[PDB]
């Protein structure tokens, strides 16, 4: 993805992984597009709700812009969107 958008997930990165729950922002990115369900498993195989966002983020930072959007997207449609407010100025 751009460095902009690259860089602010790394900026609130912190954040991201406190507050996410993974599951249902998961099944909103597969049904757009953007995760595929190995990547899904991968995740949903962590053992706390910490060590599985960790998962996710760590995920998304290697991914295209069109992903970024999506987990964006994700954000606001699945009960996130404070923390979509932190990463609307990084949308590729
Ligand atoms: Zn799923
Ligand atoms: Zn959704
Ligand atoms: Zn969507
Ligand atoms: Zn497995
Ligand atoms: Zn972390």
């Amino acid at each position: 993805m751009d460095a902009k958008a690259r860089n602010c997930l790394l900026q609130h990165r912190e954040a991201l992984e406190k507050d996410i729950k993974t599951s249902y922002i998961m099944d909103h990115m597969i049904s757009d597009g953007f995760l595929t369900i190995s990547e899904e498993e991968k995740v949903r195989n962590e053992p706390t709700q910490q060590q599985r966002a960790a998962m996710l983020i760590k995920m998304i930072l290697k991914k295209d812009n069109d992903s970024y959007v999506s987990f964006y997207n994700a954000l606001l449609h699945e009960g996130y969107k404070d923390l979509a407010a932190l990463l609307h100025d990084g949308i590729p």
